[PDB]
């Protein structure tokens, strides 16, 4: 089969031909219908050799949707042809966190050699992919695969981040979304669907601010030195109940600390190495909590899919072939994909 | 009446004679039965002239218990002689936070000129004190006033901090308490009363570690460079579900970050100017939230009092006269009060 | 001033002339801009003499909005002219429930002689009204008073009921609303604003089903013997995550028990004497909780007002003068007010 | 092997000899170390032929602990010899409830033919037993199996019931426990470990009231016509925050409704056919919720085991051999087991 792989440190990923895998016991083989590109893949490919630990070659793609092609020995609960989304952050399944479906916060996975697809195990940017266990598949019915693939991370991650503090976001609350890309543009729509928060979007790029308004942001503010004052102006001096920072640069985290309300929340979701919130007296308001959330839970993925099926998430995508995979990653690096890049194998 | 006041910047507080106040409409005059000394009073007295904003002179004492002496015009809900604790963090009473009793997180108080007793308004270290409103008194019944006075901050503040994350502290959880002084020694006992968490206490002083074990800590370990490794040894490498840092120095916050579990919590309660947690990817575990909580809520103070009345809180105190007030503050500076210093007026 | 009062047991309320009150210390006098009619007023007026305990005469109206006219001695936090809504379920202000703003669940109010406006103390169906304390006023800014008055109960009560189980109502959930009247039509809109629940409305009247669809219900079905099967058909046999019964008759509670999901909720909000859910093994699904909620909290009223100010609540009203007050109550009895009746002085 | 089976409708269970089973793929064979008797087994054996639906013969025992004897094909996560408790309420593992570990509330199990051990599938009252999947085992380490077996239902069920409303049970709260038998005597101890509630126990039998005090009840009241007034006397007229009714007869549910506080809770846990709470205006206080909970969740079972391992649960048992199984069930019927009956195979 055709796949897109990261094959040597510092180089662009390449289109390859590798064997179509066969499922062992408990496993499922999917025919991939859509594979999302996430900016996390760029963080991974930019790691120096000393930091990089996922093995070479590596089939990319941690956002995967497909149809069941072959059942491994013992597998029931899915039929051949079933449309499924892949739950990404694989855990041990047995610990206290995993028993609640919170496999994103499993502490045993590393020691057991469990790695996620596209980030240690073979990903979804290929004609076919293996899934380790039935509990890591979620049915999607007749959902369009292209709009469905991003739900598995661009949807799941903001959904989880928002869910951690959803009781704060009552009528009268304000939520700030910093970064209107793959994650951010879905985050705005989740906020609108599950809360009565007023949503203020923040981005460097005017066209992303337009995207923000298109998907339901109440206001849009230019990022940078003026953002904090502009946000406070909109919130009448009380600040924002919650800030969801999908950039996570030091400048955006600083903006978040300068606008968050007393007894509010900052969720540092975007990854920028070295950047951090400074949580201490006189540097942040009383009662304003800060966290770096990771991925999401099994039941949260089901909820994201339910939002999509109810028509609550308009996922903005651009489609690419497998051959266009390396080019699509260049587009993501330069910031020219309006929403989520998705590879459709054929 | 006799009172202890901070009268000039940089100097020790002094015993003074000032008029016994009379309550205006809505106010209550208390005969003070006990007034706690909090290390926050030392932070206040160590502020340079440029930072200090509470006015001079200032009657100290933000931990107050008394008996109702005189009702101001229009006051109902209390009779002369009723034993009451003073709710410290006065708010506007009208905003969304105050409507839930969360006057500790009121955003309107500053602009309305509302200041707390002992920290802008006259405190409890005097024979008598004014309380602005009936809603800032809580009945204590026959509770010993000396052990009751610390409940209003040494009790309330750890109670609130713990309450923010109480659902995390189920059976199998571990809570670390850093700093076994006024706040910390009460915090250990709250954890034992309201959760099934295993409690690990941390302090510089071996006698405070003994205090920790006396009030129910399951383990007590020496603070400093070795503390993080010793705590991890006790938690089997998973780390601590929650860390309540009642010191809040950079070294203790660093210890907290090095031991906190995935999806855990650090509560930075102690105040050490410039110290802060660094909340960013690779600097803290995924899902570990951090906050600087402040004081507590009206209903939380009632719950603290209920714990005391049920025999769940053994409050360690040393008693001082009003004349010994300045000496008691020197004792607090040097770290020689085993628990909470309390002034009893006579 | 002119007021509408219940004056003798069994009779219709009457328009009267009574003195304009003056505020004592701590009190506020409002010029009333809008006063809602609630079907609870009909329950009260239909009480026999033995049951009725609110005193005669009684100025009706537990849904009140006004402008501050006079401050009593010592009152701060409001200026003359401020537009305010009245928080209805007055409590002692001092107990553990009241300290959290949950004065709707205060246990001390009765013994202290605290009664709510329109239900023991003088209500809002008058040119002016007294409010006991500043904490029982909530600012409404430039909100239209006519659409604002129902927020104080038609809004507050469903808001509280929904709020008790809001964490159940995630994406993929279903909420059933039984009774699309004053309360129900606002409840549909609250569900849409604060949850991703799919909303199924139930009513006897086809025009109320149309109202339900107008304010955002995803489906609207006829009440009665066929309702339970029709709801199950819509939910694919799993049933409804939550049922908010704003009728509360035995037949509607039975429908609720026949459709509620495992680990779901029934909120019995409407009042029908003797009617009750039967909560026991084999009579209801495992984990399905049932409650009769009452009114709402201080912070909940603020949230309802915030929803109204954000344009999330389209409150359907019909306006009446004080003189038309008795006629408006006849209209409410016969079921001919499409939404909430409101009296404007 | 030797087993205790229900073999014909209306008759006592009998000791039998049946083949030692072999595990299919995904299954685990346990050597049973302890098997609890639950009063639910008596409800089942008292069902008329028309109602009874679990098949004949049926190996009894839905409270099971053992050691792993043989792994079925593909099973990982356990070694031969590991001491484990059996999670009883088996679900499909795939639905939204099961994804959160809430297999007790799975809606798909019936249609998929999934039945629990001792209640449709073969139970633990035998030398060996099959478990369907690894996710239905929980490690117990060196816990005494005899005291561990009741944790799987006598522990789990009260734990879940209490957990549903744990945020109500703050300092100052009161919890009533009706019925101090297998479940009730563990329920008292859970309340003491995870809350600061004052605990009032209610039973018909004075010796069970003594048991209640032995395991930490603050007060003990005789059940019957006087119970409601005696409970109100103890709660000062406000009533009980929560009532956990482990009898569930109409008389005990009536007592519960007559004592529950405004904004409180009644949990109807015990099963008595036809008995029900009457939830309507003027028949129950405002805001007092009522529910019939069922069993518990995967993570809750882990928490119960963690309580046992921390020394928080003193489980009162009487031990029986397999041959004494039928006699033990007669003892349970007549109410002469002081706590939980447990069968130890040899
Ligand atoms: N925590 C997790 O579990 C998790 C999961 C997935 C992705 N991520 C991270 O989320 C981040 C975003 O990923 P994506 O796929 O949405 O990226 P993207 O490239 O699709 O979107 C980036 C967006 O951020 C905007 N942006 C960049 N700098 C900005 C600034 N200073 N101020 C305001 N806006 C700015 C861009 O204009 C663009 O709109 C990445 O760092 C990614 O690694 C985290
Ligand atoms: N956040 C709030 O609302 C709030 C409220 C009250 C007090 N506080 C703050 O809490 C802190 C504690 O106040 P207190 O009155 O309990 O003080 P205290 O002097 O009574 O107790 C201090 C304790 O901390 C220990 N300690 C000091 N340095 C340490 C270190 N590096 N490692 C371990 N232990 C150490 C001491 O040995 C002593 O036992 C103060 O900074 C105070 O201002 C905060
Ligand atoms: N719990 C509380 O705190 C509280 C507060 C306020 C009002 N209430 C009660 O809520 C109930 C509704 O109040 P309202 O002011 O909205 O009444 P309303 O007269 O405005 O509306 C009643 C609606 O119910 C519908 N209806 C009547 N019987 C029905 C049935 N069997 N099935 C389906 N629909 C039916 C009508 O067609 C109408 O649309 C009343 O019983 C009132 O006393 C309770
Ligand atoms: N909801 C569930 O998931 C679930 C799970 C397990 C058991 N159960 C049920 O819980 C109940 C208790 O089970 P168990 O095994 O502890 O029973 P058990 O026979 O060990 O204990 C019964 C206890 O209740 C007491 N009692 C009986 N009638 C009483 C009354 N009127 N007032 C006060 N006390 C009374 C007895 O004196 C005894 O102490 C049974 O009905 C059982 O079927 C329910
Ligand atoms: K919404
Ligand atoms: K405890
Ligand atoms: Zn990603
Ligand atoms: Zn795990
Ligand atoms: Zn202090
Ligand atoms: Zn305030
Ligand atoms: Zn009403
Ligand atoms: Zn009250
Ligand atoms: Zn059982
Ligand atoms: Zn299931």
């Amino acid at each position: 089969m055709k796949a897109v792989q990261y094959t040597e440190i510092g180089s662009e990923p390449v289109v390859v031909d590798i064997p179509t895998p066969t499922p062992g016991p408990g496993e499922i083989l999917l025919k991939v219908t859509a594979a999302g590109l996430c900016y996390s893949d760029i963080h991974v490919m930019d790691m120096p050799a000393a930091q990089y630990a996922y093995g070479l070659p590596l089939t990319l793609g941690h956002e995967g949707v497909g149809t069941v092609a072959e059942l491994g020995e013992g597998v029931t609960g899915f039929g051949v042809g079933d449309a499924v989304a892949v739950y990404g952050p694989w855990g041990c399944g047995a610990c206290h966190a995993c028993a609640r479906g919170r496999e994103n916060y499993c502490t045993r996975a590393a020691d057991l050699g469990i790695t996620p697809p596209g980030l240690g195990s073979p990903g979804s940017m290929a004609e076919y992919m293996i899934v380790d266990s039935a509990r890591h598949l979620v049915p999607i019915g007749d959902l369009d695969p292209v709009a469905a693939a991003p739900l598995t991370d661009a949807g799941l991650t903001p959904y989880h981040a928002i869910s951690r503090v959803l009781p704060l976001l009552g009528p009268g609350s304000t939520a700030v979304v910093i970064g209107v890309g793959g994650l951010g543009h879905v985050g705005i729509q989740i906020l609108r669907a599950v809360s009565a928060a007023r949503v203020i979007a923040v981005d460097l790029d005017d066209d992303r601010l337009a995207l923000a308004r298109e998907v339901g942001a109440d206001a849009a503010v230019k990022s940078g030195a003026g953002a904090a004052d502009a946000i406070r102006e909109l919130t009448g001096g009380q600040g924002a109940t919650a800030v969801f920072d999908f950039v996570g640069a030091q400048s955006t985290i600083d903006t978040a600390q300068q606008v968050v309300a007393v007894d509010g929340h900052i969720s540092v979701v975007g990854i920028h190495a070295g950047a951090h919130a400074k949580v201490g007296f006189f540097m942040i308001p009383f009662g304003a909590s800060v966290v770096t959330p990771f991925a999401g839970t099994r039941s949260e993925l089901m909820e994201v899919v339910a939002l999509a099926r109810a028509g609550r998430l308009d996922i903005h995508t651009e489609t690419f072939t497998l051959d266009e995979g390396p080019a699509a990653y260049r587009r993501l690096r330069e910031g020219s994909i309006r929403g989520r890049g998705v590879v459709v194998p054929t």
